[PDB]
C-alpha cells in the first residue's frame, strides 16, 4: 500500500521528450493557461514552471448549488525541463537528468508524425538512459554502504545494502523501479533515493491534428503494443497543433471551430490525468462562503487531511462528517443527506476518498 514518491506537498510533473517532439510546444499550451504568479505569493515561479487549474466537473456542480462567494480549485504545477538547459547527442544529457530528479512524475511527449521518426525507439532510448542513471546512483550508494559498514556495525546499513542490490538487479535486468514489487521498508528506503524511473508517467502522443481528430494514428498501435508491456501506463493522444492553435482562440470562435471540426480539447483530460499519477487526490468543503479543493496525497487520513485547513483542526481533532457527491448529487441537498442518514460521521482511522465533502469536527 505505501507510497513510491516524495512525502511532501508541493508535487510537480517534469516535461520529458526527444528533440523535435514539441516538448517547449507543449510548454507553451500549458504557460498559455497558467494561473498568473501574482496569485502565489508565497512562492517564486520560475520562467519554466507553470501553474494550471485542474478542471473538475464535481466542482463545478458544487459551486452552481452552493453559489459560494469564493471557488478555489487546485492547481497542477508543470515543469519544461528542456528551457533550463541547451549535453552532444543521442537522448538528454546528464544536466536533463539531474532536473528530472526534482520532479514527482512525467509527462513524456512522444514524436508521433512525419516529416528518422520512431517513438517506440525514443521511448526506449530514454528508458535505457533513465535505468543507467538509476543504476549509477545506487552503484554509487552501494560504495558508500560497504566503506561505512567496514567501520561501523549499524543495523541500517544492511538493510539499505541488501535493497540497493535487489535494486541494482531489477534495473540491470531492464526493470523500472516503479515495477518492482517492493515491501513497506524497502518504498521508505527508495523514497529516500527518489530514483527516476521510480517516477510515474503520463505517456502523451503527439500527432498532426488530423490524426487526432480522426482518432487514427500509424504509430500508435505499436506505442501502444510497448507500453502495455511496460507498466501499462496512461497513453493521450493529442497534437501540440491544434491546442496551440485552439488556445489562441476567443471562446466563441474556439467553440465553433470544435462544432464544425467535430473535434475536442485533450488538455483538460491531460491535466487531471497528470495530478492523479503523481498521487494527488482532493476533497472538498462546500457552503455558501466558499467552494474548495483541498489537495492531499493518496492514503492521508482525515485528521491529517484536517491539518491542510487549519492545524487546531488536527491538534483537536473529533470527527469528520462526510457526504459523496454521488449521495449530494442524487438527493439535491445536504438536509436530504442527513434526512436519508447517509451524511457519514468518520473518524481517525478514515482514508479520504477522492470527491469526499467534508466538514470537520474538533475541539
Amino acid at each position: 500500500r505505501p507510497i513510491l514518491g516524495r512525502f511532501s506537498s508541493h508535487l510537480k510533473i517534469g516535461i520529458v521528450g526527444l528533440p523535435n517532439v514539441g516538448k517547449s510546444t507543449f510548454f507553451n499550451i500549458v504557460t498559455k493557461l497558467s494561473i498568473p504568479a501574482e496569485n502565489f505569493p508565497f512562492c517564486t515561479i520560475d520562467p519554466n514552471e507553470a501553474r494550471v487549474y485542474v478542471p473538475d466537473e464535481r466542482f463545478d456542480w458544487l459551486c452552481q448549488l452552493y453559489k459560494p462567494k469564493s471557488e478555489v480549485s487546485a492547481y497542477l504545477e508543470i515543469n519544461d525541463i528542456a528551457g533550463l538547459v541547451r549535453h552532444a547527442g543521442e537522448g538528454l544529457g546528464n544536466a536533463f537528468l539531474s532536473h528530472i530528479r526534482a520532479v514527482d512524475g512525467i509527462f513524456h511527449v512522444l514524436r508521433a508524425f512525419e516529416d528518422s521518426v520512431d517513438p517506440v525507439r525514443d521511448l526506449e532510448t530514454i528508458g535505457e538512459e533513465l535505468r543507467l542513471k538509476d543504476i549509477e546512483f545506487v552503484q554509487n550508494k552501494i560504495d558508500d554502504l560497504e566503506k561505512s559498514m567496514k567501520r561501523s556495525n549499524d543495523k541500517q546499513l544492511k538493510l539499505e545494502h541488501e535493497l540497493c542490490e535487489k535494486v541494482k538487479a531489477h534495473l540491470e535486468d531492464g526493470k523500472d523501479v516503479r515495477f518492482g514489487d517492493w515491501k513497506s521498508a524497502d518504498i521508505e528506503i527508495l523514497n529516500t533515493f527518489q530514483l527516476l524511473t521510480a517516477k510515474p508517467v503520463v505517456y502523451l502522443v503527439n500527432m498532426s491534428e488530423k490524426d487526432y481528430q480522426r482518432k487514427k494514428n500509424k504509430f500508435l498501435p505499436k506505442i501502444h503494443a510497448w507500453v502495455q508491456e511496460h507498466g501499462g501506463e496512461t497513453i493521450i493522444p493529442f497534437s501540440c497543433a491544434f491546442e496551440r492553435l485552439l488556445a489562441d482562440m476567443p471562446p466563441d470562435e474556439a467553440a465553433k471551430y470544435c462544432a464544425e471540426n467535430q473535434i475536442a480539447s485533450v488538455i483538460p483530460k491531460i491535466i487531471k490525468t497528470g495530478f492523479a499519477a503523481i498521487h494527488l487526490i482532493y476533497f472538498f468543503t462546500a457552503g455558501p462562503d466558499e467552494v474548495k479543493c483541498w489537495q492531499i496525497r493518496r492514503q492521508t487520513k482525515a485528521p491529517q487531511a484536517a491539518g491542510t485547513i487549519h492545524t487546531d483542526f488536527e491538534r483537536g481533532f473529533i470527527c469528520a462528517e462526510v457526504m459523496k457527491f454521488d449521495d449530494l448529487k442524487e438527493l439535491g441537498s445536504e438536509s436530504a443527506v442527513k434526512a436519508a442518514g447517509k451524511y457519514r460521521q468518520e473518524g481517525k482511522t478514515y482514508v479520504v476518498q477522492d470527491g469526499d465533502i467534508i466538514f470537520f469536527k474538533f475541539n
